[PDB]
Parts: C-alpha cells; sequence; structure tokens
C-alpha cells in the first residue's frame, strides 16, 4: 500500500507565480494527479517520480510540470510549473 497514495501538490510556475485553483494536472498521457484547490495547492493522487505533468487553469493548458524522482506519497511536494514558451 505504499509505493503511493494520493498526495499533497504545490505547483508553482517558475516565474514564482502559480498554477492557481483550478489547476488541472494531468500528464500528457492523462496522469491525471490533480487540480489546485485554494492558492496553488493541488491534492494530488500519486504523482509518479519521472513525469511531465500538464497543468491546465484559466488560461489553460500553459505550464507543464516536470516531475522529479523525489516524488512521495501522502506529503507535500512542491512542483515546477514551466511555460511552454
Amino acid at each position: 500500500v505504499l509505493k503511493g497514495k494520493r498526495l499533497f501538490a504545490i505547483l508553482r510556475l517558475a516565474d514564482g507565480s502559480q498554477p492557481p485553483f483550478g489547476a488541472s494536472v494531468t500528464s500528457e498521457k492523462g496522469r491525471e494527479l490533480g487540480m489546485v484547490a485554494d492558492e496553488g495547492l493541488a491534492w494530488l493522487s500519486g504523482v509518479t517520480p519521472g513525469e511531465t505533468l500538464s497543468v491546465n487553469w484559466d488560461g489553460k493548458i500553459q505550464c507543464q510540470v516536470n516531475v522529479p524522482e523525489t516524488a512521495i506519497s501522502d506529503q507535500q511536494l512542491l512542483l515546477p510549473c514551466t511555460p511552454q514558451k
């Protein structure tokens, strides 16, 4: 039961901004880890270490998240929401 679970991700624009409330984080395969539901905190559910999330909100899929191998279960992990441009 502990490879992972569902987790608390902190998604942030590389600028210091936010994929903010409603930031749909789902990899380009549809690895739907979650969506921000306050500031820039998305209650994710099992992010795989080594992925490329896709983060969508008001401006939609604008940044994507680079998931490093330091991903973890049932804990907080802030992640790089890097713009496509």
